[PDB]
């Protein structure tokens, strides 16, 4: 009964499916500024995984990285351009999974290092969270949709909102944690 | 009794064998113009997702990527035409499943790596979306059916719809959720 | 008792064998001028898919891509020819299952990529429609046999009949399926 | 229980046996004239697949294509030879099986493209009928027996024969089916 | 208890181990003219598949193509030159099984194809030929044996029998196989 | 309890070790002149085959080629030499089993075809004779014991025998075993 | 019931699930200058390491090096620039598990032994770290969101620590871990 | 309970123990003369086969090639030297097992072909008799202790024995074996 | 219950936890001089190895070499550079696991042996050590935090404890072991 | 209960256990005289075996050539040069077993076939006894040990013993293992 | 229960642990001169052996070359120098294991055959001894310990004590050996 073994309680499996049908508030979009001088929104990766452990458990999903392969490494002047793409799929409990591409790049940088870390670990994470966006809307498929982009901007600029470190973790032990470790090898 | 090893129910498959028959209405639909200056109609993948999880629940569908590859990359100009094909598997919590390609297209850009990432992602979703066709018209099937195409035509215009984020998932913290899955482990 | 290990029951067995047996009406058949300046029948592929549905089920039959391989892509002015084959194999609840090659061909396009596109995607559906016909007449076995074909020319042609949209899907959410969902978690 | 793990009852064993020994009439037997300015006589496909769903049931045999490997592509003067070979397996849902050789051949035409089209699809087709043909006459072992052709020939003009398509199936739905369909899973 | 897994039962065992021992009539043994201007006999295909077919039952041996090589393509004037070697393994419900090499030539076409053809289907049919033979006199392993080809030609010659086609097979449908099917699904 | 699971009885067991340890009469030995203007004994095939079907019953052993493989095809006047070896495996309805190298050789012919034709089926029969050997002298393992030879010497010649083509079979139905077979459904 | 086949009883999932939301204090966090004369934040890897540890026990996480690469060695004056990246999937005792890419970097060194060491390390301990983030911000996931940074700094800079040895461990026996030990095989 | 899954009983073990102690007398022992002008002694292939056949029934022992490799095949004048080895495992009932080289040599012939011939053939044999020296002194471990070998030089020179072919095997058939193999069937 | 499938019981799992949290006191650190004239602190192999026997038990720990990889083998004068990786995994009776990367480092020797053999073997001991660090401290994860080497030099530099050679074992023979391990038959 | 998954029996563990401590007397060993003028002391592989065959019973070790490497082979005038290495691997009933390589030489022969057969057997026979010498004394571990040479020096003249052929081996049939064999068939 | 899954009983375990920490007398340890004109301490392999048989049975251990790998093979004047690496992997009846590399050496030697054997052997050697040192100071660990080679030379010569040649082994015939080798069978 471990992972990819589970079967979903009809009360879970109801509870997942609405609320994935949400589509996510301003505090979840962040945008950049394309070539084309053009906004594109997109959602950080802490937030997705933050989402998808709070819509699935910590250990009701997973991911691997089926392959990762470096497309080219061009050295155009003095600086380096680089297009590497991820092949992410991502799991749940239950045995069902989806899995897609993400591509990193790194244009401009002089440092070839440095230039194959960012186009790597990016194409990891954009395929992380292009399969994640197949569950749902909650975790990110409404995101390429012009019309939730639209009524987006239509909302009210908003605030960074300011992160309370009064109860942050501020040890390793985990005393709640280890009393119930004991309890279950009985 | 994990996802692969489900038996679909008889109320289950009925309601689905009768849903998957409905045509999509034209707030589905979306076009553009091919080379020809002639309209090609089309489904966003995004649609087809939220079809896909309102049709078979977000654990009752998959799908993999079973190989990818790039066509080519070509420098004709100073501009980059890259074609990219991929080959997609759905499958059902049942079992049950199909398989096709999907071709992802750059023509044009100057940025390799651009390229290269647009015809990637698109030829998964490209085939993600044809594979998904296979179960039946609520999925895409009928989409390319000539007389479809006709008699959508012959409806009023369709403006873009307002989506409502007045409920947008604002917090991570699903206490539904949470609850369903604390009493799942016992 | 997932897909591929199923037995038919001897009354869903005789309604298939005997519903197999009938050939299909004009209203599949469809044609395009050969090069040859010959008329040629076939049946549209999501004609196929549909028949196929309704046959066995949407969790009734599946296929998957046992292999593509592209023969050539010449350029012999400023146009591309290609020619692409795809072994499809399509497989029933049953285990039983049936295996043939499609064909997908484009000449003339100035598009490599658009070429590329077409023939890879035809060859699936071709290698999809052929496998298929194996199971009966109903499937398309029948439309090859030139007197049927003959017979077929002697009847009333048929003007394109019109779609009723009225009943079209407009909306993800499937009430009935999310029910018999929730029964069957049971 | 499923297709390959059957075990055929004494009944259906007998009824097989017996009916395999038949050879087929004229209605059958097609012939094309051979480079030698000889009669060649053949099956169509068609018929071979409908004797075969009627012999075993459409769930009752099977075929995979092994291998398909083309000899050669040569042009020699402004056309194409083509020759392909396939090998088909076929089963039972006895898991008992024969597999044999087909060949494709096209000789003469310009277009490359329609060349391997026309060789790698005979080639299974041709590969399938030999595979049959080792179940019995009923499936054509017959068809290169000398002294059956010999007196088929000392038989009238088999004329023409009419398709009635009265009867001709005009909708995809199939209630019986569905009916039969429905109560399997109970 | 399917194909592979049948135990013989004693009568049947019995039964056949006798049967197979019997040498074959004149019926049975044809001859060609060798290149050393010399007799040589042998057994067409399609008796022997017959011979199979009525020694096991359709359902009682199989076989397979392990491999086959083209060994040599040669153009020495303006015709070919080809030799194929063809691996084919027979086996029994029982399990039991023999595999032996057939050969296929064609020397002396102008064309390439119809030479690889000839070949090709010739080795496949000669290895299946010789793979039967190991069973026994019944199935050919006489043929080669010098005191029966001697005490054959001692016989008087015997006039092609005429093949009664008057009951031969003109339908698909076969009542009484449709409804051992249909009693078995039961 | 199918082929390679079966384990010998201790009646039949008994009866096989001592029948194995028969030399064989000279019914069986032939002989052939050695390059070397040397005699060079050795048995037929086809005796082998009946020898091994007698001893085990049709059923009670097998064999395979594990592989085989051409060392040579030098030409070198308007000759071809040729040389080729196989590796078969024999195996008992036991389980236990034995395997050898077989060599098949052609030396002087013309047709290239031919020459690999005869090398490679010799090599597979010589083969399956030496692996055959090692279960005792009654299925060979005598006929290279220089004693046994010369003993063998010392005897009167014998004509061949006749083959009584009396009750040679002019039939492929055979009631006898179909009638047990159809008991052995039961 | 060993690793990789648990499943976390609801407790334990319950304390887990909490205890992975919390962001972490300022004595967990480090900091190091970016070439781009910036503040870079990061988690030391022993750090991270007990993280784990503590959250799952020493027992209740595991990783694998599923691959590690060298992108490149570069000799550009007499010192080395080295990339490497390594692929690291962490799993708990559940069967859940994430994988990412860690990327290693020596730029500057005149030692190729020194420069690959220490690339090839730190590229498995920063995979270690992204793989283990997917858990929670807990084990990281907080680390690189801007608004946890901003409000990270609006502390007090801390003076270091300085740790006890007092309790330091000095011989190797552990008397309470081989009691606990030895009274198991019972 | 079939070959390599017995074990042996008490009893047979016991006897096979102590009957493998035993040196083999001179009428096992033969012997050529070494290119150093000395004589070596061997056993006979065919004396090894039966003594193995003896020791441990014709269904206690198997043996298989795991490899044979071709070392050389040189022409120095217009003779062949040839070196091959065969790699030879030996199995018993029980699953133990032994394997060994062997290698086989052809220097001086004129034939490449029956070079390769006797090489490849005695390689094997060589390999077979090594493999088995490793059960005992009655399998041939004896045979290279120079003390066994002087030890046998002090005794009589010896008249090969006489070969009485009386009851030598004529027939094929064998009663006593077709009796019991027809009621183990029962 | 063999290796890799125990599961740790409560008490031998709390024991652990909590022994694995110490840091380890000055007796078990020792250093040695970097290139850049700093020191460098490191755990020698066997006190390492050790400190695994006591805390898991001689059978509860593991580990293997997934792979081990020279990095280069430069001559740059007469002397030798050379760099080797390993990669170890060390596993526990539970099946929970760590692997990570060693180096091994030789630079300026004259014995090319004598450098492939110092890093092929620090390769394989530091890689063994990192691996174990992910257990805790105890096994080595404090010795790269800052704060506990800076505590650790505020410490009264420690005198060479000497080794008590009286009870060394000086024979094979172990008693108490001997007595244990006859029993475990029973 | 077959070879490889015995469980050594108290009684019969420790009998050899203590058997294996012995070390061999003079009558085991022999010596050479090695390149630098100096003796070499060494068991010959025949006493090895049967000292194993002694220890373990002939159905309790084995042994597999895991692999053999032809380390080269060199003509230096006329003569050759050959060192081969194998690894051997060998088991007892137990499942236990121990692996190491052997090596094999041949210098100075002008025999390449001799040259490589001299050194293939000898690396495998070398490899056995190393092997070997992993289970103590009794099988070889004593060999190499000084002070056992030397203690072994110190004991008188070791004439060859004299092997009295009396009860050797005369026939092939062996009665008493043959009334076991079919006892144990019961 | 064979070897690989047995369970220590508390009592083996137990006493092994304690045993397992001894370290050894001077009767263990030899040493050598290193090329730095340096004292190198060591255990030989044939004292490792016994150690290891005497502490975990002959049947409690085994090992295995994972892999043998030849660095290199120079020849500089008329003398080779050659390295070689092997990695050993041991295990216990347990399951438990150890896996480490050897490295072998020999520099000088004008016999290419004479240098491979010499490293191939110690390789393996020398990491069967490493492998082994894992398991405790008992079995190698101290070995390395600067403190312990310290007080080791802090000690009486001792000289190497005569071995008692009195009941040294001088047949092969093990009487309780073989007697309760038939009392298993039972």
């Amino acid at each position: 009964l471990c992972f990819g073994q589970c079967q979903y309680t009809a009360e879970e499996y109801q509870a997942i499916q609405k609320a994935l049908r949400q589509r996510l508030g301003p505090e979840y979009i962040s945008s950049r500024m394309a070539g084309g001088g053009q906004k594109v929104c997109y959602i950080e990766g802490h937030r997705v995984i933050n989402l998808a452990n709070e819509m699935f458990g910590y250990n009701g999903w997973a991911h691997s990285i089926t392959q990762q392969n470096v497309d080219f490494v061009d050295l155009n002047n003095g600086k380096f351009y680089v297009g590497v793409c991820a092949f992410v799929r991502v799991q749940l409990k239950d045995g069902s999974y989806h899995e897609d591409v993400g591509y990193g790049v790194s244009e401009g940088l002089k440092s070839k290092a440095l230039s194959l870390e960012k186009a790597r670990k990016e194409a990891v994470t954009d395929g992380l969270k292009r399969a994640l966006r197949s569950f749902g809307n909650a975790l990110g498929n409404c995101i390429l949709d012009k019309d939730y982009l639209r009524s987006l901007n239509k909302l009210p600029r908003q605030l960074p909102l300011e992160v309370d470190l009064t109860k942050a973790k501020r040890q390793d032990l985990e005393p709640s944690v280890e009393e119930a470790r004991y309890n279950s090898c009985r």
